[PDB]
């Protein structure tokens, strides 16, 4: 159970050597943080720990893709400075995550110190491999164990707060053999929500899916079909389901050739489980993929003329989706119903967004788990209205498509 794991909140931190794997993978531009969102998100854990007077707090993370080689372009130095400002406490920055220098520095620290180590991925043994000439140069089991040995040396307790990496069995996610591997407030939140949704869902459990390709979400639908009561399929995804199941004439809309092969299968299953599949009955077409393109509403039956392409949810579909949402007690949403980047094609997304929020207002569990689906919530400033906007990215998907997460499995049980 994603929900049975140990929390930071259960740990006895006093005078302990705490190690926290955090997600400080922020965007840099010329060695400067374009977005400090991730640093800000990590603060609660860091602050809660510090209040219990640990001997010291070692923070580690990765940034960009150094590729197991020391590359200045992906140094965590800037991050160290932003955190010091944001935290309002000094942060010692070490040029590495392992070695005598680190050991020394760490050992000479003052109580309550906050050490941030250099980019874990400067070492090939973190990921356990490296790309050289396109091929995957794997690291030797001995070196991998050495690295994990050195890393663990620095701590007495281990806290994971990097959900975004929990789906990889990297040295920092699964190499800490301590008696207590706990969850940080950040990752606990993801575990609590996705936990309920996938374990004891308050039916009806609905799932809104949308976006561009169906091919990337084949494993997602399949698994969810064993879970949900009804599922809505919107966006550029729906065009494949409609041309296949209903012979709908789609114009120059998104068609996933490979995904069309599976559509009958997922549908057979949907029926098998008695899952209610809601699809778009009408769309807003455009003569070109641009904010300045001529629109025109058409429907299921009228179809879409050649040249034209549907870029948003039509009026009837909005009524249809609004209804479905309004009947659910648990909602997990990933993917916008239309090309919301353009105001002309933003109606469907807005309509849906309002409904979901209203459902959250009702006191229903709404879980956003999409990149652009979170951006939508941020844009309309409703983020605080959604029960949970996940930050797991690839980990969130994998979790939803069935997979068991190494970083999560490795944690201790509540006790």
């Amino acid at each position: 159970s994603l929900s049975s794991k140990l929390s930071v909140q259960d740990l006895d931190l006093k005078d302990k050597r705490v190690f926290i794997r955090v997600d400080f993978n922020v965007p840099l531009d010329g060695k400067k943080i374009t977005s400090n969102q991730r640093i800000v998100a990590a603060l609660p854990t860091i602050k809660y720990v510090l209040e219990h007077h640990p001997r010291y707090v070692v923070l580690a993370s990765h940034l960009g893709q150094p590729n197991g080689e020391r590359n200045e372009k992906y140094s965590l130095a800037p991050v160290a400075k932003e955190l010091q400002s944001l935290l309002g406490k000094d942060v010692t920055f070490l040029n590495d995550c392992v070695g005598p220098e680190v050991e020394a520095a760490v050992k000479a620290s003052a109580p309550g110190s906050v050490i941030l180590l250099e980019n874990l991925r400067y070492h090939i043994e973190e990921e356990g491999s490296r790309k050289v000439d396109g091929q995957k140069v794997k690291a030797s089991k001995e070196d991998v164990q050495k690295f994990r040995h050195e890393l663990s040396s620095l701590a007495d307790v281990y806290i994971n707060d990097a959900f975004g990496t929990a789906h990889r069995a990297h040295s920092s996610m699964v190499g800490f053999d301590l008696p207590q591997r706990a969850a940080g407030f950040l990752l606990e939140k993801e575990l609590k929500y996705f936990g309920k949704a996938l374990e004891n869902p308050t039916r009806p459990f609905l799932a809104i899916l949308g976006g561009a390709k169906v091919a990337d979400k084949i494993q997602l639908i399949d698994n969810l079909l064993d879970k949900v009561d009804s599922i809505i399929i919107g966006g550029g995804m729906a065009f494949t389901f409609k041309k296949v199941l209903e012979n709908t004439e789609i114009g120059d809309s998104i068609f996933d050739k490979a995904g069309a092969e599976i559509v009958p299968k997922l549908m057979e299953k949907a029926k098998a489980k008695g899952v209610e599949v809601v699809l778009p009955v009408d769309f807003i077409i455009a003569d070109a993929f641009s904010a300045d393109a001529n629109t025109k509403t058409v429907t299921d039956k009228e179809g879409i003329p050649a040249g034209w392409q549907g870029l948003d949810n039509g009026p009837e579909s909005r009524k249809l989706f609004a209804a479905t949402v309004a009947k659910a007690k648990t909602i997990v949403w990933n993917g916008p119903p239309g090309v919301f980047e353009f105001e002309k094609f933003a109606a469907g997304t807005k309509a849906l967004l309002d409904e979901v929020v209203k459902s959250s207002a009702a006191g229903n569990t709404v879980i956003i788990g999409g990149g652009d689906t979170a951006t939508v919530a941020k844009k309309y400033g409703v983020t605080d209205k959604i029960s949970h906007v996940s930050t797991g990215g690839g980990a969130s998907l994998e979790l939803l498509e069935g997979k068991e997460l190494p970083g999560v499995a490795f944690l201790s049980e509540k006790k």
